[PDB]
């Protein structure tokens, strides 16, 4: 009988690949903000990399009106907010835009009130 059985080939390594790139920060080398430059260096080389920072500079158009307030009137107790009317003087934008405002905020009339508040003492005896 014969039942013999060996195969191999396939010796351990300690391999050196770079699959996590070590990034630098993002610094925006054009303007303020935008175009940024980072540097990083794995293996042996060292290359830098064009991001984009969070940058609050895409808007264009939008309302293109103009409107005029003027107070928010007296807090009223019954759904404990104050509705203001406001008028526009400039319409644009598209065709025109409201004559007139209905804004709404929950305002108190007067004794300013905490929300909750929270009082917790912490007596302890030694012995």
């Amino acid at each position: 009988g014969s039942m013999k059985k060996k195969e191999k080939g396939k010796e351990p390594k300690a391999d050196a690949e770079c699959s996590e790139w070590q990034y630098g920060k993002c610094v925006p080398n054009s303007g303020d903000c935008g175009n940024g430059i980072r540097e990083a260096t794995c293996n042996e080389q060292t290359k830098k990399t064009k991001c984009k920072v969070p940058c609050n500079w895409k808007k264009d158009f939008g309302a293109d009106c103009k409107y005029k307030f003027g107070r928010w009137a007296e807090c009223d107790t019954t759904t404990g907010t104050r509705s203001r009317s406001g008028t526009l003087k400039k319409a644009l934008f598209n065709a025109e835009c409201q004559t007139t405002i209905k804004v709404s905020k929950p305002c108190t009339p007067k004794t300013p009130k905490p929300k909750g508040g929270e009082k917790k003492k912490g007596k302890g005896k030694e012995n």
